[PDB]
């Protein structure tokens, strides 16, 4: 049994893996209650509180991260990285998923032309993955286009906000990928002019958006393995 710490406070974080990685609880959007209850050694979480009801607006991304999140930096990230100098990008999970709530299960990756993100990503991109979800929750802006990549069939959404918002949602849902190919995602958003190729990739995460409850999600397993040209 690995040691763990329960998370409460609406900006509150762990240092995980020696350093590597850092989970955060993340509740951005509300002012709902959350706890999540941290693996110090691997970085596993899970939601043991949750009582966010935001309507249609996200409450809350607990999550998991290599590199730099508005300025919070884990260990020897190799990060920031500009899109065009990555060679590869790659990364484990597993998710547990609930039978009520409104919420999804989804990386997020973020990208701007600056070497710093203490003031966010305005002028850059985010990019989403989303493996899971319940409750009829939709990704930002609209749907453009359905699209093969990393051994699976993605939708395709988009919006034009103060940063490009791309989310790319699995045709159907999965609990777990193993070695999934980020930069084919970050090579179709280049291909599509969402991200441009020289804007840094900040932080690879991933995590659950909560709209809607969340008690039980949980995260397991997470790697993420980056090389650079």
């Amino acid at each position: 049994d690995e040691p763990t710490a329960t998370v409460c406070d609406r900006w509150g974080s762990r240092d995980v893996a020696g350093g590597r990685y850092r989970v955060i609880n993340n509740v951005w959007g509300a002012e709902t209650a959350q706890c999540i209850e941290i693996g110090l050694e691997t970085g596993n979480f899970i939601l043991t509180r949750a009582e966010h009801s935001n309507g249609d607006n996200v409450a809350a991304y607990p999550a998991i991260y290599l590199g730099c999140h508005w300025g919070a930096c884990t260990s020897q990230s190799g990060l920031p990285l500009r899109v065009e100098a990555i060679s590869r990008l790659q990364s484990n999970w597993r998710l547990t998923p609930i039978s009520s709530g409104r919420w999804n299960a989804a990386y997020d990756l973020w990208f701007s032309p600056s070497l710093t993100s203490t003031n966010g990503y305005s002028g850059g991109a985010e990019l989403m993955i989303w493996l899971n979800w319940r409750g009829n929750v939709m990704p930002g802006g609209n749907r453009v286009a359905t699209v093969s990549l990393a051994g699976a069939t993605w939708e395709v959404w988009f919006a034009d906000w103060d940063w490009n918002y791309i989310a790319y949602r699995r045709t159907t849902p999965v609990t777990e990928v193993t070695q999934l190919d980020l930069k084919a995602f970050i090579d179709d958003a280049v291909a599509r002019g969402y991200i441009s190729p020289t804007w840094y990739l900040h932080a690879v995460e991933t995590g659950f958006e909560l709209w809607e409850g969340g008690r039980g999600l949980k995260s397991s397993d997470f790697s993420v393995t980056l090389t650079a040209r």
